[PDB]
């Protein structure tokens, strides 16, 4: 069995870490897994210390279940209608730019923001027999116009990313792999072990590898801050040069650098 | 049965509504719907009333038939190559910019710039049994260079694209949906119930959000225009809160605005 | 003297037409040149005239004035804020409408060359009716560029600010929306989105003199280079436009008149040997 | 007199707000108000504060100073090479980052306006967080603009170099990073970095001037206003900050409060008839 | 049989010519096909030849085989890791700018290096029983940060794209077929008869058509490269009418154009 | 005095290095420095040169001048229209090529500074070269910059126009296209197209100090950021050639030793702990 400790109690949440994955998972199983207020501020705190540390190099988001009342399992969904509160776009775009692979891990119902948090994340995994993918933001008024939607066209394209939306119908973890939202459908009772052991073929990667390859795929779509974020890795790799030691210290010299003859190579 | 109504009458198209959903119909299939600079013309108008009239929430866009020649059936073979007057651009644009969502309808050939019109509309339904996707642009030394071919790679992906343009082969209604331009194969008994039945679920959905949602999955393509579209959709949200009556009324009245106290959220 | 034949009437613009020339001018001067959706309406219908007329190949967008009333000059001053509700503007019909961005794309995607004329004020819906014209001209003494759109809980957010960014840069944008402030026609062309300051007596006169030296030029080139200019920030509506002035230009090939001829015909077409050259 | 009341004490800035404005500023002007890990923490903390105040309309970034060692005047000199390291600069936790970008991030996306007030030399990473800013307003007598990252083996390849050619064309831009020479407030103003050139005495005032013209405005212009020219440049991020914003707005409708109580109530929501306006 | 005819010598590749159509295929069977420096001069020099001859429409990019080791098949290999030089950007740069079509033909392990220029490549077909397509960048500290990875997201979607970096799996000519990446899977023993056949048919097409296609479709992703690309074809087009005959002539003549009455059509 | 050596004969052209400095220049002044095919050739052959020499971080492209029939000085005329003809330039080998934008790609992507250096008209395609290099320096005397294209039928709808608008901003580069008038050194300065006016005798030696400045700079910064601010406007194809050189970073790190060793020795690599850094 996968040896999990505890990192931090949350309330809506749980928040556990081994051997390099972290696991964040909603823990509202009896009303499907939708997040309140209280819970995007805590999914933002578990998702910045997964950030901030250095052992973690792949985030699993998931659900807890199943549900008490019926029994039947949930990712997240979505938004409780119920209900600065840190709001869920700055969870999106912490999701979008750390420098570790996040996995949408769905077990059951992933619904309105809920599906657009799946959308987000870099993989998504999902139950065979109980995931289930719909977008009901244009039933309340609502709409993810960044990540959710024109995001979601880069994965299925545009034809299908419209009828997700405009129609609001349920989808099944193997309709949503044909149409490319779904990286692979796991039978329910390995799906969690089968996140692991993904995330594990991605921790024997070579870190810069994992994180220059995922800001290059964001650079293709995220614009400037595409660029400020894959060009910040490479400033890193520039750091690290023999060269990059000349400049530093020419200037806490106070000299002029020597960076060498017939270094304009092609 | 659906109690269509006519709107107008065509020389070369159909045009009729029916409880919020407006149905524009090539209507020469003795020559596979074919359209000539009149059918174009026609084709703007319609869509132009469709894009006018605030009852209509989709457009389905169709093709009349069978042929009284040999029984086959057409959606529309593009230009009649027999052949300002309004063209087809025009037409495409009007379709990408209403905020209606438009629905394309294929019975049959669909070849050419029959092709590039469903490609530019927001979903595309298809009869199992008799569509038929074809791309003619290099057999005659035309192209459609803009929605025609590089939208089609934001659905059906650039290798896709690109072999639909340079063999001009024929793909079937279940090729095209497993390539991702096709949202739905229906048998063909069932195509015209079946984009109604899918027109009234967009219509029951809140507009504000259909509207704001396609002007988003436009956006991300679209540029500078798509920032336009967007960006006037949210204009008029703005228009609707007590904060712009206070703009307005300060404006008319020569006074300062009084916006009040904390109101710069996050 | 310009020989102007007046082309339409209408109530609160005037559309007139010489040598190639449409000028299409705001005729509401006792209110500054405000466009309420009766204006919007009239707009798009001169400027769709002139978008369908051959012998034209460039507009100017003007302003008519003085204002009688008290003597000011005005190109546009946006929005006419009395006809302002819920949801937009609202129009002799009822309908609450936003439709000076048709205006706007009309503008842009015309094959023909639109410029600003800007004899006074051009304020908040005028400023940006200006910035999305492909030049502009401005009164020395009289012309005053304003944005007024976040006074009044309004913004164009397309054209009117992202474009205008594309012009002066993004700092300078920013600032003229932020703050509001006035800019004089000089320091409206210092920041680039004025072409030329001109004597306020010499302004049509100087349009109409611009408008012929495009006259003079490669119809095909000024679209091209229009619609490639637009492409880099219209994204795929950009590229459907210039693709399609391209399509234009491939259909006069002879390699095209086979293309269609071997079609019609029902034999396979013959493009020659040696033909996929670099 | 502007009544500043500090917000927070901090080791290498300070932080105060008055009437809707909050100003950070780099206070280590012995050494040209240059930045060490800990500035940076200290920089994203104030920030983000004065992005939770909603209070707060615009935030101004400046220098304290001048140097009680040679007299002279910093607004920021980039990254302390002291504390620079392999692959960053190196806190006092032992971890080598580079998260000037998250400051750089949270200016770009917080809906409020930030102000560059710079009183003294902007070299390097400080020029680049000049750049950032939405408006830079810069002493006539001591600002200094100079790009040194080309001397130390570094580079901002995101918004102090393509951004910054976004407000100061290409050409200029990279001249700036190629050359590494120095630009007065003037040269800077008119290649179009810099909003206002002010005498260094009346700098400081002259930005809370500016700060409080923006208060006066809507607050929801001017977020959708910077989040549009945020949206031309920033791709599907600047989307989802823009759409995000215009969700909050559809929340407040009528029509919003049907569709949240229909699903609240397990009933079909009736968003009422003829709504499919244009 | 196809009457192939060499084109030029080389030590790591083969080229031949037929009909209109180039084959360059990688010629290390012995190690899979791996490049070394001398093999990407290779590719360069005979790519740049086929860009310059008129008579080739079509360029086959494919590998010989199969191993005199083990009987096994490559495409290619990807870098020869025991290794101004021309480099495999350059290459990349070369397929994707040049008027002609390139179809990857995969036989076999088509990897890294080897996988990114079949990514590139306009189509790819590939071997039903012997084609594995598998990323190892993020194995060696690498990665194809433009063209094999964020346009690889271009054809398969943004999840698909992640998920072959990432964890670094093979992938079957089928399930890279359902993806997005392969257009056609073909029976080994009928896939260098079937790419002849598939470049047979775009070279009975228009070549303006083809040129613009491509062009085309590059631009949507190419940015101001893909705007030079295309419309240089465009001025192209521009410089065969008699406007431009006039154009030219009264420079020449040193006197006013006279481009004629009525031009601003639309 | 520089202490030029020629590095290879031409016709159309010149060919010099010294000192980590190439200049490449029109040499055909009697027909003010057009470029027929054979230029085109030569141009790219002293290009990729340029682009293969270790040695040489900024290529100059001047022109050589002045006329010996009239006295004009040129940098380049533009496409020599005597060799114009269907499809192209025709060259002597028959073909009929647009082969300047093969040259322009060259001078965008090679790691190296190109430098236009104007000494006087620079017109048409001439005008688009001097766009598309990464500075500009111009006489103050005899630069005189001007786009024909829409006299002849032509467009450079690429670099020479839409990139052009990145640095003199929308309104100007249509202007410049659409009326084909004549800009002096300091109104192309002013506009943002050219870096600095210089003096005409001082212009060449000028140059070589610029490009001096630049030799001074850490190479790797300096590739860095052209490449960067080449990434914000080239797309795909900019993300390919900015990824390359951060690929190239990479690969001198002890990881990817690590890396490239373990594949070599059949093992699965060590890449250390507490590796996911940020």
């Amino acid at each position: 069995m996968i040896e999990w400790k505890t990192a931090k109690e949350y309330e809506d949440i749980t928040y556990k870490k081994c051997n390099g994955v972290a696991r964040i998972a909603f823990n509202r199983p009896e009303i499907r897994n939708a997040f309140r207020p209280k819970t995007t501020s805590e999914l933002y705190d578990a998702f910045y210390d997964a950030y901030e540390d250095p052992s973690i190099g792949v985030v699993l988001l998931s659900g807890e279940g199943p549900s008490p009342k019926d029994g039947g399992w949930a990712f997240c969904s979505g938004g409780d209608q119920k209900a600065h509160r840190l709001n869920i776009l700055e969870v999106q775009r912490l999701i979008r730019f750390m420098p570790k692979v996040v996995i949408a891990v769905v077990p059951g119902w992933a619904v309105g923001g809920g599906h657009s948090l799946h959308v987000v994340c870099d993989l998504t995994l999902a139950s065979k027999e109980h995931a289930i993918f719909k977008q009901t933001d244009a039933d309340v008024t609502s709409f993810d116009g960044g990540y959710g939607s024109a995001y979601l066209a880069k994965m299925v394209g545009q034809k299908k990313a419209r009828e997700i939306f405009f129609l609001g119908r349920n989808y099944s973890a193997q309709e949503a792999f044909e149409m490319g939202m779904v990286n692979k459908v796991v039978p329910h009772a390995e799906l969690e072990d089968t996140a692991y052991e993904w995330a594990q073929e991605i921790l024997a990667k070579s870190p810069t590898s994992i994180r220059m390859l995922k800001f290059a795929m964001n650079l293709t779509d995220d614009g400037m801050v595409g660029q400020q974020v894959f060009a910040g890795e490479a400033t890193r790799l520039a750091y690290m040069t023999d060269e990059a030691k000349e400049g530093r210290n020419a200037f806490l010299e106070k000299r002029k650098p020597d960076f060498g003859e017939d270094q304009w190579i092609s």
